[PDB]
């Protein structure tokens, strides 16, 4: 990264508590020396033998991102072999650490993360970004009540392979144009986002995704199969008709026929007028 | 593995000639100490802490293969950090050698290879097997001028590739479809052997494939744009309609309305009588003389 601190970042904060990992790394609730002001920082080991693709994939995801549904980032520290990632810290942690609490969400709590995932989603796609890893744990709350999606990880990770693997995948000249498709784009785009998102949206209802309890690798098999059915909500006379469709559409088998984030947008459940910040406010008081 | 041979091939073999690389090794010219018979040997630096899945299903992909048009597989060793794999020797080396000494192959010469690397093409894929390294340089010609596919090592890379990225692709509960099934199955099938096959016809012919000037990634690029033209024959005249019909098809730019090696094998170009290996054995006194 170009715009690296080559400074210990201890000399200007103090580590408060562990946030726990994520894809990699571990994160830390730090307070600076002086401001006090609060900051997470995302401690990676690096080597001089190690590949620095991934962390500046990352790094440049973060700096090029400026959206309120996007964790802030402040700047990335090198010092004795730790890369230190700054971003923004959220007082409420994830929407997964706080329903482990509260409990499931009300369906105007979900309709409003919903809109504000896809307002993140919607700017990210626009910059030929891809989340790749929505999911409740990787959607942050902070103490003013903001949705802000973190933990590019996954992405960096996808984007450095993609780059990385081109000088072995053989010699283009004789090469069929669907592998070089797949080279060049992976095999799919970033409508797999929206489907994460219905995912998200089931188990913010449900406090677990389908099939949470199935063998991870026996999940890649079941997707994979002719007869594989998407998700749906298991309560059914619970939700609004509004939420039913969400699952539906966002949930479309058929990458063709799933709908955009910015299509999304208009949706009836997300489009309702009442949606606001005071519905998370006031999840966060139930935590207290 | 406990096929492999735990001993130096030097017990058993006399090193002749290097014969250069390929996807990854040196490949060595060898003779039998007790038979006399040639084999050719490919050496593999292999370290105790390196990845064997590479390897290990290269030779599960060479030791599985019982055709004509394959080269041979004798057995491995592993010696001193080294994997040796024995395979069939092919004393006039690849097509790419033989045309850089010959020029430009005749359309009779091209067909004879085309069916036999079509043979060699609907045996692997019967196996489920791919080879997506199908190119002049990886179809060895032997003295008496039949032809063998060689070199899955861009095969077994994949194969490793596939399984080896599966426990990093992140959480399965929350991935869309067709992101499992892309890191399932890849992302494309065996007609992409078809389509490099015809690419080979025009190497055979002009000497380097179409767009070899070009930068590779930009190759790339130009192939994945929604529009790319199918590359055909320069010199139309010097070519008959049926050639320049097995290079359309084969260059079919949808894989779901590319023929497969077995539809291939019925194409005139490929079926016609007066293919033999004496088309090659004419090319080979070429290269002597
Ligand atoms: C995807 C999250 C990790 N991550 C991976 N890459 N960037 C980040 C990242 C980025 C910015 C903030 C944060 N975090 C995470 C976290 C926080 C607070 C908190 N509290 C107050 C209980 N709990 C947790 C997480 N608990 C399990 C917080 O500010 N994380
Ligand atoms: C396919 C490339 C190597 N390879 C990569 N995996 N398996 C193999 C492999 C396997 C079996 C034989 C052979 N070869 C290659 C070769 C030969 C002879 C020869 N002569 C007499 C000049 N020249 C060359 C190649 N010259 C550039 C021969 O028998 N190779």
């Amino acid at each position: 990264d170009p715009d690296i601190f080559n400074r210990d970042p201890r000399d200007h904060y103090d580590l408060l508590q562990r946030l726990g990992g994520g894809t990699y790394g571990e994160v830390f609730k730090a307070r600076d020396k002086v401001s006090g002001d609060l900051v997470a920082l995302k401690m990676v080991k690096m080597e001089p033998d190690d590949d620095v693709s991934t962390l500046q994939k990352e790094i440049l995801i973060l700096k090029t991102c400026r959206h309120a549904n996007i964790v802030a980032y402040h700047g990335s520290y090198l010092w004795l072999q730790k890369l230190w990632i700054c971003m923004e810290f959220c007082g409420a942690g994830s929407l997964q650490d706080i329903y482990q609490v509260t409990g499931s969400l009300s369906e105007l709590q979900i309709s409003y993360v919903c809109r504000e995932v896809l307002q993140g989603l919607a700017y990210l796609h626009s910059q030929k970004k891809i989340h790749r890893d929505i999911k409740g744990a990787n959607i942050l709350i902070n103490d003013a009540g903001e949705v802000r999606l973190a933990d590019f990880g996954i992405s960096a990770q996808i984007g450095a392979e993609l780059a990385r693997r081109l000088e072995f995948i053989g010699t283009p000249y004789w090469m069929a144009p669907e592998v070089a498709a797949v080279a060049l784009k992976g095999g799919y785009n970033e409508l797999c986002d929206i489907w994460s998102l219905g995912i998200t949206a089931i188990e913010l209802a449900e406090l677990q995704p389908p099939l949470f309890d199935v063998h991870p690798l026996r999940v890649l098999f079941l997707m994979t199969k002719s007869g594989y059915q998407p998700p749906r909500l298991k309560e059914k006379g619970k939700w609004s008709a509004a939420f039913h469709n969400f699952i539906k559409v966002t949930l479309t088998k058929s990458p063709k026929k799933r709908p955009s984030a910015t299509k999304m947008l208009s949706h009836q459940l997300v489009s309702q007028p009442g949606l606001n910040r005071g519905l998370i406010l006031d999840l966060l008081d139930k935590l207290k």
